[PDB]
DNA sequence: TCGGACAAAATGTTCT
DNA sequence: AAGAACATTTTGTCCG
């Protein structure tokens, strides 16, 4: 009730549509408003955590996306 | 060779005792001298490239060592 | 070579 | 729920 869905942090509220934290939060804006192109150095299946989320950018993205977050969700 | 052991990107010199670049070189530096507590988020096997060698510092810090890489390489 | 200082990228928290 | 500003962590390059 209170879990980020992408990380399991403590979740802060509600962000582009889905409970997150405030670093998934930021992240996730980053991620799609910037160009980066974010490689999984594993399989594409990478656990991420409070700790690990910040050794896959690709799998983080990947998981607020499979998640339904979306910039233009207040609309 | 002229190709860093640990990410493949070009080698700037031979450093720790190993044929590496000037970024695994001080990452290693980093690692010796501090902590290096990493936890990968796959099954420690990472893919240490050019790009993706910033994902996983636990499987980075284990192909230095694996290479040979050691501070007292001089002496 | 090795390492300090500088610089940049990447991530996270606070405040409105 | 959203985003600007700041702060920290992590990484990489220069060394007129
Ligand atoms: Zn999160
Ligand atoms: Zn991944
Ligand atoms: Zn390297
Ligand atoms: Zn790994």
């Amino acid at each position: 009730s209170h879990m980020c869905l992408v990380c399991s942090d403590e979740a802060s509220g509600c962000h582009y549509g889905v409970l997150t934290c405030g670093s998934c939060k930021v992240f996730f804006k980053r991620a799609v408003e910037g160009q980066h192109n974010y490689l999984c150095a594993g399989r594409n299946d990478c656990i991420i955590d409070k700790i690990r989320r910040k050794n896959c950018p690709a799998c983080r993205y990947r998981k607020c996306l499979q998640a339904g977050m979306n910039l233009e969700a207040r609309k």
